[PDB]
């Protein structure tokens, strides 16, 4: 099983460029998404779920095949919420139907975590549509119930080591967690990209307690939670180096996540020789947009 990167017919950085600035445009003027949040984490999230459903054994599943669009995988109880990043995709799509939707939905991620003011993430085209029999069996993303342990056999599968696992798990600054989707509720309801996610680890008093939905969840006084997969990292030795490390070091944190997330978005995908190099896209921002 080869996914090779194929580049979308006589497409250029500067195409590519055009769907990262509509994402972003977008981003800017939906912002009463959620509260206020904006659609920023929802997006970073669904980039995410559709990579992580990778199995490095056989090579199936990740974000190749944009099978995301599919029933089976679109209704995965592991991607409840996820249908507003869809939605607040769905136009973006129309105004630019050349792009493949693995492409689109890992793109989407990548604009996001700029936008929020993240670090750069390199990233490649190519990923093609493959058919409604490439779509991966519910049940491939982690729950979160779970210790150090599992979270590190979990994260094996699509081939991440701790250091990787850690850096990827910063992206929980971001947005927060929904009873109705997930079972757990609350968060900071943060939009902008920082290593916050470590600081609060170290820094508050958590108490484990269970919640509405008689799930298992850590809160502070002050009013962040975090998830049981999100404390494993601080009660696991080899997790809580590198959970300080990444407190004390915001420039090592942007850096380690930046190449952790585009090898998530690149798991599965074989980049011919003859292949572009990677896009590094500028922000509305440096564009004076
Ligand atoms: C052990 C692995 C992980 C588990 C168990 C997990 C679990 C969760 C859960 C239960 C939620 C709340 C969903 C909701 O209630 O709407 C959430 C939200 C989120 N996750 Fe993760 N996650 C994991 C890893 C990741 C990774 C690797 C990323 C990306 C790099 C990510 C990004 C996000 C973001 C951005 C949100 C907030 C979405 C929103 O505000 O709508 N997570 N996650
Ligand atoms: C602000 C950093 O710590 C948090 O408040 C925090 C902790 N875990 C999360 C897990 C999923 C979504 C949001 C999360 C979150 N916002």
């Amino acid at each position: 099983l080869v996914h090779v990167a194929s580049v979308e017919k006589g497409r250029s950085y500067e195409d590519f460029q055009k769907v990262y600035n509509a994402i972003a445009l977008k981003l800017r003027e939906d912002d009463e998404y959620d509260n206020y949040i904006g659609y920023g984490p929802v997006l970073v999230r669904l980039a995410w779920h559709i990579s992580g459903t990778w199995d490095k054994h056989d090579n199936t599943g990740g974000s190749y095949g944009g099978t995301y669009r599919f029933k089976k995988e679109f209704n995965d109880p592991s991607n409840a919420g996820l249908q507003n990043g869809f939605k607040f995709l769905e136009p973006i799509h129309k105004e630019f139907p050349w792009i493949s939707s693995g492409d689109l939905f890992s793109l989407g991620g990548v604009t996001a975590v700029q936008e929020m003011q993240g670090p750069k993430i390199p990233w490649r085209c190519g990923r093609v549509d493959t058919p409604e029999d490439t779509t991966p069996d519910n049940g491939r993303l982690p729950d979160a119930d779970k210790d150090a342990g599992y979270v590190r056999t979990f994260f094996q599968r699509l081939n991440m080591n701790d250091r990787e696992v850690v850096a990827l798990m910063g992206a929980h600054a971001l947005g927060k967690t929904h009873l109705k989707n997930s079972g757990y509720e609350g968060g900071g309801a943060n939009n902008v990209f920082t290593n916050e996610f470590y600081l609060n680890l170290l820094n508050e008093d958590w108490k484990l307690e269970k919640n509405d939905a008689n799930n298992e969840q850590w809160d502070s006084k002050s009013g962040y939670m975090m998830l049981p997969t999100d404390y494993s990292l601080i009660q696991d030795p080899k997790y809580l180096s590198i959970v300080k490390e990444y407190a004390n070091d915001q420039d090592k944190f942007f850096k380690d996540f930046s190449k952790a997330f585009e090898k998530l978005l690149e798991n599965g995908i074989t980049f011919p020789k003859d292949a572009p190099s990677p896009f590094i896209f500028k922000t509305l921002e440096e564009q004076g947009l």
